[PDB]
């Protein structure tokens, strides 16, 4: 459920919106990794 990270910081819930973040987190991974 979206209720335990009880602070300001993010306040978003999964399934499609995080969809956007892990898939261009996916080509931000193996563009980091050649200078990781």
């Amino acid at each position: 459920y979206p209720a335990k990270p009880e602070a300001p910081g993010e306040d978003a819930s999964p399934e499609e919106l995080s969809r956007y973040y892990a898939s261009l987190r996916h080509y931000l991974n193996l563009v980091t990794r050649q200078r990781y």
